[PDB]
């Protein structure tokens, strides 16, 4: 064992919540459209991916006696008797995204999801971790929980526990943008416009003064009125006024655009996916997004599951519609490989997502 | 079973409606061109897609005894004896889009649509969910309803129930734009 | 669209126990290019990976009850 | 922000002065109000004021952009990965990032491990999704090398991340 | 930064003067306030001031870019490697850097 695990325990006995503002998070998610779209895109893309259970690693694991078919059914078909696979995956992904850590409880035969807003992980003096405390009371144990953690740098030292959430980082930019937008709308609402100003040095009959104010305003409007010439008699003048505060000084386009780009950068969604563009803009950006953003996020979970069960579990899409390969190039390279002898026909059929055919010459290499 | 389902029930016993402004939603849908076009495009595109029933998974399900052909006819040809497949799909999709969740009641031999604006989902202390309350009265049960939920982050905790509607995010920018347009037209009208 | 329908199909699969997946294959806006489809289908059929009946099914035609269309040519 | 400034040389009834201030502000707003013409009687004037400090002098876009450029440079991530771009740009930048930034960093660790244990340890991705090679070019060069005789079939299968097949003619060079 | 300058030729009660300074500043901000019109009584005027030193005269982009380019030139790293570009920019620049430097 590690001789200095006690020191690391004393440095940070328990986990710390890293989602400092949950209510503001919920309000921004509920009333800001960029946040809603990006978060929904990330969660749906992560939940779309499937899982594959392969070889068995000869190591001692927390959960033993579990067959490959049971894992295949749990991860793919239906984890709980009472909950969907899509709902389970989306809940786990949103827990991981909004909160630094995510947890999945392991029952005798099924995987139950546990919210991460109430979990508090307690470190151990000797090995790694002593116990998990769901809010309070229950005190799960350790053998029954799968632990997924994002890399975090809290306070001074990096933590073996806890985890830092991507959505908190974005919370300031939305506030900064919303303040400016509300400022613009309130400036428009409270502004005043004046068309004509007349000045006199005498007290001219307030009532008929207001009557003349109405009369001139109606008459000189070119939409409803047919007057253009004004004759001022009695000494009345016209002050050549100007506009003090105009709406052209408020140039908020660049700042709002920068805040939007910063939000998209923080979540990791490429700009082209949100806007749309040419084919060369479309497909490589989809591949970049899916692979380089989602696949590490699922890789954390798959590594945790591999540690827990002892079976090689890797993310495998191979069905996602947005990752559908080009038909012509796929056919060309598969047929070339099959004809030249590198791969059998059955392997090509499997890669085409078809079913292997029980022939004789398709299980032997042609040349 | 989960040893801590009681705590999750205590946190969120019942569902919460996330369509805060329904009347403003309806008025904007009725009198805004971009909202109408985008919503119609999404709903029609979702309703265009068909469904395929394939292999049978050897698990114990809520509804058993249904053959492949009957399910295929229900999903594709004609769900109810009294309503269209296109109308059924469009209703389900618009319920899912405007309200966070959508529901489909399961009768003896056919699928009946139930609006999501009135149903309230009651969580269970032990397993997942106790009953669905259609406004009031009925208390359907659970075995008779298909539940579809969008991912939601309400208040502080993400709920296993409820769901967050995409159209409400818009009911802010639409008002901001309409105010500016009306300001422009009235400034033009009142000028001299 | 497809994730939106995927939630519904996953719920239906849980409810009924039948693998239900979204499948367009008929949507006019998703009509594939005729020439590229013909090229890749004919290459796959001739080289031996895919039988003729599978190609007809992917062309949204009906299977034809022949003898040499249910066996791999080469 | 100020819309209108009126000045007078006499003390005109503070309370009704404020009432007139709110009345004019409500009336002359084109959003809620239908007045455009104003008459000043009794000697009240209007000072043609201007704006001292505007929001157009605060041009901060370039400096903030430069700070972002410097941060991205300091860590080493090509900017196209963060922003996104065309077909040609999107793959070479991924390769440049991974190789130049990551691989030396893992190379330090692998050299230390080789010193510690005495086994040649080298970083090997060959599985990273973002480094997935082009299918057509890979097939072309592998098939050419296999057919011409430089590389056996088993080596090609291994490079394709498949499993070696226990045949006879795949462990001997064809020509 | 200054928004309004009002001038008077009399000693008008410093304390209430500061109170009015706070009141006008809070009232006339469109973020928190619903007033747009001001009336000056008693002889108080408004000086049309301007801005002496602005932030637009400080154009430092070109000089900083020149210094960064000079540093990169001194070490020998091509600018494209630091910024990133197209494939024809990526590979030849990598080869040039490695070889020549």
């Amino acid at each position: 064992l590690n001789p200095g695990q006690r020191i690391i325990r004393d440095m940070e006995p328990v986990s710390h919540r890293t989602n400092r503002k949950p209510f503001t998070t919920g309000q921004a998610y509920s009333k800001i459209e960029i946040l809603n779209r990006t978060a929904n895109m990330v969660i749906d893309s992560a939940a779309e991916c499937s899982y594959t259970v392969g070889d068995k690693y000869n190591i001692v694991t927390y959960a033993n006696g579990v067959k490959t078919k049971t894992l295949d059914t749990l991860l793919n078909v239906r984890p709980n008797p009472f909950m969907d696979i899509s709902t389970f995956r989306r809940l786990v992904v949103t827990d991981l995204l909004f909160e630094g850590c995510a947890y999945i409880y392991w029952d005798g035969t099924s995987l139950y999801h546990v919210p991460a807003a109430l979990m508090q992980v307690e470190a151990d003096a000797n090995k790694f971790i002593k116990k998990f405390i769901f809010n309070n009371q229950i005190n799960y144990r350790v053998d029954e929980i799968i632990f997924i953690k994002d890399n975090s740098y809290v306070c001074g030292t990096n933590s073996q526990i806890s985890g830092q959430s991507r959505v908190a980082t974005v919370i300031d930019s939305l506030e900064k943008r919303s303040k400016m937008l509300n400022f613009k709308e309130k400036f428009l609402d409270n502004g005043t416009v004046i068309g004509l100003i007349l000045e006199t040095d005498e007290i001219l009959n307030k009532k008929l003064r207001e009557r003349k104010q109405e009369e001139l305003q109606l008459d000189y409007n070119p939409s409803t009125g047919q007057s253009s010439v004004l004759i001022l008699d009695g000494g009345m003048k016209a002050k050549p006024y100007s506009q003090i505060s105009s709406f052209k000084d408020l140039d908020f386009k660049e700042d709002i655009e920068g805040f939007n780009k910063s939000i998209c950068l923080a979540f990791g969604v490429p700009q082209v996916l949100l806007d749309g563009g040419n084919n060369a803009n479309i497909r490589p950006n989809i591949e970049l997004f899916y692979y380089m953003t989602i696949i590490p996020m699922l890789n954390k979970l798959t590594s945790s599951l591999t540690f827990f069960f002892g079976y090689k579990i890797t993310p495998n899409t191979k069905e996602v519609a947005a990752l559908t390969p080009d038909k012509e190039a796929e056919a060309k390279h598969l047929t070339s490989l099959v004809n030249n002898g590198i791969i059998t026909g059955n392997e090509a059929r499997s890669e085409l997502n078809l079913e292997p055919l029980d022939d004789e010459q398709m299980n032997k290499i042609r040349i």
